[PDB]
């Protein structure tokens, strides 16, 4: 249940507290053009090499509970601004 998903969260904050700076190298390097934005596909590359390497049903759930724009994708400096709070 939520449980489960709160356990990848915390997880999730841990990682980008601890690798603030490689973390955005990494989104920057996919947002090629600068849209501050990044793909489903690749934020799940990043969650499994930086949290975790998640079932589609986890991920699904993960994907859920991330700032993602109309056009399906992650809207990334929100996601750095939310998961690198104390």
């Amino acid at each position: 249940g939520a449980t489960a998903d709160r356990d990848i969260l915390a997880r999730l904050h841990k990682a980008v507290t601890s690798h603030y700076h490689a973390i955005t190298q990494e989104f920057e390097n996919f947002d090629t053009m600068k849209t501050n934005t990044i793909s489903r596909e690749e934020f799940r590359a990043i969650c499994n090499r930086r949290v975790q390497i998640l079932t589609d049903e986890q991920f699904g759930r993960l994907w859920n509970e991330m700032p993602v724009n109309a056009k399906g994708r992650l809207k990334y400096p929100d996601f750095l601004s939310r998961f690198s709070s104390e």
